[PDB]
């Protein structure tokens, strides 16, 4: 299991809403193209976010994860998954949510 | 028939979205409990303005009418409902949608 | 894989020799009780300290890692290596090395 946390952002760049959710190691829920036809991890959490944070639009935000230097990376593809949890040694995989 | 035109106010007090749906000249939609509860023209209005705007809260907004100093009055009453089509002598009942 | 920092602590709690090594993320190197007869993660930690710190005795030192208060708990036993794994949430297990 891999807790995430998402840190919401107004106008201010300001700590808005504050939710975590329980996410899990393995690549994908589903393997059928019924299920996964395509993406998995970014498809998933970005579903996680809409729902925990209603205060913006369902799937109208981007999600900006820090990188080896530090600077916002608006990550929206599965591919980019695996290379932001290699990143946290640690199972917390925290995020910068932006309304667009 | 009467048309009611709402108008979106975001931070500048500036048009967002503009949208419009025809109302019944008639007092309630519905007569019994099951369907009327008190509320109907206001709690009707209401409904409509959300599903109409959903860029906010579903019922997390107030909506001002002008009256005859042109003040905004935020309404949310059958009986202050009755008083604002008082004001409009056409068949168009204008009024300011604004989320809290 | 996991790596493990070790800092050796002369007199004065001051760092004198750095050093770390790969360890597998496995219970155990081996099963039968001729290369596992009770223990396995904390006798091969201890086995590489003493060999990559020839500083002091090779079986003659205490190996303290901080808890979730930070103070200094020498541990030597498998079932504390487990529970010491637990707090570093990355790849890096840092333990502060003192000869006895």
């Amino acid at each position: 299991s891999l807790t995430v946390k998402a840190y919401l952002l107004g106008k201010e760049d300001a700590a808005r809403e504050i939710r975590r959710f329980s996410f899990c190691c393995s690549p994908e829920p589903e393997a059928e193209a019924e299920a996964a036809a395509g993406p998995g991890p970014c498809e998933r959490l970005l579903s996680r976010v809409a729902a925990l944070f209603p205060a913006l639009r369902p799937g109208g935000f981007q999600a900006h994860y820090r990188d080896e230097d530090g600077d916002l990376v608006a990550f929206s593809s599965d591919e980019e998954l695996t290379m932001a949890m290699s990143y946290v040694k640690d199972d917390i995989f925290r995020i910068y949510i932006k309304e667009k």
